[PDB]
């Protein structure tokens, strides 16, 4: 080690000032609420016993006569006054009970605390305020409390002898202990961490202070301490390492920083009589080192014994050092532990005086704190923390954990149960009952083909409209027979089942037959886009093994491709063919397509989950014939394979429009007002540009859409309302999932947007799809604990990616929970308590930045759409219009 210097006591200087103590000074300057309060109650009260008692504590520890002078110093005081006691009288007053309920000061005023007494009728109420400034947590319980029942009892009785009042110990630490033996070689400790320092748990926020606490008992008690022990630790080790567990639980990173401050007086002859501030933050880091509970509550806590061997430097000086080397926001601590045990064994219990009624320590710059303190045999565990410094439920959540794993730990012999266990799941039970309930979407998708189904429907309804497209129409028996056509001219050309033929084409009836007889042929169709460049088309091809490319007659030429790979037009090429149906020879779990998304990966579909998703959407929103669709998404968007798929299945009509590069939203203005379109389906800007142009018409274009599903980027906060003016009943509906999850994998109405919301919600999960969030460990989080979104179902999954096994074996795994597989998204979200999922973005933790600008696009790794107005109400960029991408969305990487 390295001794320290000796204490000298000069008791002649106590009035004369010495210096705030870090702990204080950081306080005198956080104000310009902080101040704590107690409140027993008991039957009667002697005022006069009383009144003495506190006129005998304030002569006695000049603690309570300490004031600070303006000059930034304090001094003690010597004829403070008298005592100010405040009684209010409340016996004979009805709603006593409502005057008494409305309750709740200054250094340079002499009582840095504040008495009261309230006079209810047969019992009466002392209630003690008092100032975080005036003293700490353990000169608060050992010294202050417990005199006051010492005095209350007895006013006159013997009072301990007050050698070395606390002035000399302020000037000891600041002038004599501080840069020496010991001090050198503990502040090298800190500032050879500062680096290695996690920022504190970052828990949820949701964009006064309350209190959960429990009473362990006596036998209880003892059992905690025994556990304890059995790892070669102390109580408050334990409960740290157990509280760091829950808070890993909620918090959005496993690494994270715990004030837990020591309140040590230094072993001084008599200073444990002396009121003061004996507070030293100490930052212990919690990182997870460990397979166990045991295992990791056991390494932290030697940590936290390394921090304490080198406890000298004052936490204050390491807080303020750690903010000059990052930022000073980026360096608070507002979680806390504070442990009052291990301390000296107080002469008196402040149970004596008076059993509680209220307490709630309003601590500043601190959100949550844990307070571990013995009182009369028992443990009380309590957390205070700051209301609203936390989403809902967060606070209340953890404590039920907390409450449970400590539960555990009682109940299970170490080496064994809970202690040798790799994770504890925090997610409460509303949090598991409200994720079951909410994923409880198992049904039978029936093993018929997709195909199968629309043939199915062309004999039962051959006179619909099947497709309508560029003013050439098409009936069901027609597209039926031309798919047959299709269908069986392939398969003699030998599209032997499950082989891949392209369907490169651009916006026509043309591709309606195309994919319909590819898939009766046995195959299964690859869209690429007709207005790729040159070499990708032909590239996309190799890459994926495809042979036979049906495509349209006009620019058949315009395809640069071998020989080896044949190709028909799909308009003229096939018309003398037999339109007598083919006989299925694929199963429902066999490929009915590939679309594909640093290097481009492409996404198997099997049958079965497109099947699912049909006949979900057909259910959830009725999808009579009556409706018309408009398939706007192009055939190699994900966003299409509704359009193909859906209304063909039940007997609806799809509506294909005027190709298209740029959004023509007057076109589709015109198309959905000519064809009575009853059904949108697109991503947010284009169904946005679609109802610029219709606000901006005096006729009603839009006025026949009942249904409109937003999905694959951001819906706008306004829009859902914007088209909710044209056509009064229409209900909108948002999606998404990524292509890999087969089209939409979840949907949220949309029937009333929030002010306040950062973004649109996302969904509840259709059928067949669970949508989990997971940590690091793809494990399930509790509400609003941040996560990604771990898509799970057997048949809603794309069956894996074109050829390489191992992005498949890497994004597609097998949850740890269950067994269950499912698809790692790659997007991040929340929980909400509806049991909805918040979607946050994908890998843009540096981001709520329209938050900011609606109430204009996001910043990136700032761009809006007029002044220097930087933080309006909290590198700007102005631009006319955003860019978009391919299919619409926001083209976030092309900005920067
Ligand atoms: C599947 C689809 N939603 C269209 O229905 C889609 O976007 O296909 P994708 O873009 O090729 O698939 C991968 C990614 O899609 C992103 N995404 C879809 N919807 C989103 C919403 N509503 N908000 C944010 N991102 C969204 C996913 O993020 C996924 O990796
Ligand atoms: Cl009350
Ligand atoms: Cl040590
Ligand atoms: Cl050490
Ligand atoms: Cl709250
Ligand atoms: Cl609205
Ligand atoms: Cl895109």
């Amino acid at each position: 080690a390295a001794e320290l210097p000796p204490l000298v006591p000069e008791p002649g200087d106590a009035g004369q000032p010495f210096p705030l103590t870090p702990t204080q000074q950081a306080l005198w300057v956080g104000r310009a609420g902080c101040y704590g309060y107690f409140e027993w109650e008991r039957p009667e009260l002697d005022l006069a016993r009383y009144r003495r008692a506190w006129e005998r504590l304030v002569a006695h520890h000049p603690g309570l006569r300490t004031v600070v002078r303006p000059d930034g110093t304090q001094h003690v005081l010597e004829r403070p006054g008298p005592v100010p006691i405040t009684v209010e009288d409340l016996r004979q007053d009805p709603d006593a009970v409502r005057r008494l309920e409305e309750s709740r000061l200054d250094p340079g005023t002499w009582p840095m605390f504040d008495l009261r007494v309230v006079l209810l009728s047969g019992r009466v109420r002392v209630q003690l305020g008092i100032d975080l400034q005036l003293m700490d947590a353990s000169s608060l319980f050992l010294n202050l409390f417990s005199d006051l029942v010492t005095l209350y009892d007895d006013p006159d009785a013997a009072l301990a002898s007050q050698k070395l009042a606390f002035r000399d110990f302020a000037r000891w630490l600041e002038e004599d202990v501080r840069g020496g033996a010991r001090w050198r070689a503990d502040w090298a400790y800190w500032q050879e961490r500062l680096d290695g320092l996690p920022p504190a748990p970052d828990l949820p926020a949701a964009r006064k202070f309350e209190r959960c606490m429990v009473r362990c008992p006596a036998e209880e008690f003892a059992l905690l301490r025994e556990r304890a022990l059995a790892h070669g630790l102390t109580e408050t080790e334990l409960l740290v390492g157990a509280f760091a567990e829950v808070l890993r639980g909620w918090s959005s990173d496993p690494a994270f920083t715990l004030n837990v401050p020591v309140f040590q007086r230094f072993d001084v002859p008599g200073i444990e009589d002396v009121i003061g501030d004996y507070t030293n933050p100490i930052l212990l880091e919690a990182r997870p080192e460990g397979r166990t509970v045991a295992e990791r509550i056991v390494a932290l806590a030697a940590r936290l014994r390394a921090d304490t061997r080198h406890a000298s430097v004052n936490g204050v000086e390491v807080l303020r050092e750690l903010a000059r080397r990052r930022g000073l926001a980026a360096a608070a601590m507002p979680v806390v532990v504070t442990s009052l045990l291990g301390l000296p064994s107080a002469a008196r219990s402040i149970t004596e005086f008076g059993t509680e009624v209220h307490s709630i320590t309003q601590t500043p710059q601190v959100s949550l704190d844990f307070q571990i303190r013995p009182e009369d045999g028992e443990l009380r565990l309590v957390w205070d923390h700051r209301s609203g410094a936390f989403a809902p439920g967060v606070v209340e959540g953890a404590f039920e954990a907390f409450l449970d794993l400590v539960g555990r730990m009682l109940a299970d012999e170490p080496g064994h149960g809970v202690w040798e266990a790799p994770f504890a799941d925090m997610r409460s039970r509303r949090d598991r009952a409200v994720w079951n309930e909410t994923n409880d979407t198992a049904e039978p998708v029936p093993a018929v083909l997709l195909q199968e189904r629309f043939f199915a429907q062309a004999r039962r309804t051959p006179d619909a409209e099947a497709v309508v497209a560029s003013g050439l129409r098409l009936t069901y028996d027609e597209l039926a027979r031309h798919a047959y056509r299709i269908g069986n001219t392939l398969r003699e050309r030998g599209v032997r089942p499950g082989d891949l033929v392209g369907v490169v084409m651009e916006k026509g009836w043309e591709q309606y037959a195309a994919v319909y007889g590819i898939l009766a042929a046995g195959g299964a169709y690859l869209p690429i886009d007709a207005a790729s460049p040159r070499g990708r088309v032909a590239r996309l091809l190799e890459s994926a093994g495809a042979g036979i490319v049906l495509t349209q007659s006009r620019l058949r030429d315009e395809l640069d491709l071998p020989a080896g790979t044949t190709v028909l037009r799909a308009d003229t090429d096939f018309e003398t063919a037999s339109t007598a149906p083919l006989t299925p020879v694929q199963g429902p779990d066999d490929p009915a397509y590939v679309i594909y998304t640093g290097e481009p990966k492409g996404v198997v579909v099997a049958h079965r989950g497109v099947a699912n998703l049909v006949r979900d959407v057909r259910r959830r929103f009725a999808v009579t014939p009556a409706d018309r669709l408009l398939a706007l998404s192009g055939l190699h968007f994900d966003a299409s394979v509704y359009d193909v798929f859906g209304p063909l299945a039940c007997g609806a009509t799809v509506v294909v429009p005027p190709p298209f590069r740029r959004a023509e939203p007057d076109v589709w203005a015109e198309l959905v007002r000519d064809e009575r379109v009853t059904f949108w389906n697109s991503v947010p800007v284009l169904l946005e540009l679609l109802v610029g142009e219709a606000e901006s018409r005096d006729d009603r274009p839009l006025a026949t859409l009942r249904l409109a599903v937003v999905s694959g980027d951001w819906i706008p906060l306004d829009l859902p309302g914007r088209a909710r003016a044209q056509a009064p009943g229409l209900r909108v509906v948002g999606s998404g999932g990524p292509t890999e999850t087969i089209c939409w994998s979840l949907f949220h109405p949309i029937d009333a947007v929030d002010p306040q919301w950062t973004s649109i919600p996302y969904g509840k999960p259709i059928a067949n799809q669970r949508y989990y969030i997971v940590d690091r460990d793809l494990r399930p989080r509790p509400t609003w604990a941040r996560g990604e979104m771990a898509v799970a179902s057997p048949l809603g999954l794309a069956l894996g990616y074109l050829n390489d096994p191992e992005r498949t074996a890497a994004k597609f795994v097998t949850l740890p929970g269950t067994g269950e597989r499912a698809y790692l998204t790659g997007d991040f979200g929340r929980l909400l308590p509806d049991g909805g999922i918040e979607i946050l973005g994908r890998e843009d933790f540096q981001g709520q930045r329209i938050e900011l600008g609606e109430i204009g696009v996001r910043a990136a790794v700032a761009d809006v759409v007029l002044r220097e107005h930087l933080s309006a109400e909290l590198a700007i960029r102005l631009l006319p219009e955003l860019p978009l991408t391919a299919n619409g969305k926001v083209d976030r990487l092309a900005l920067a």
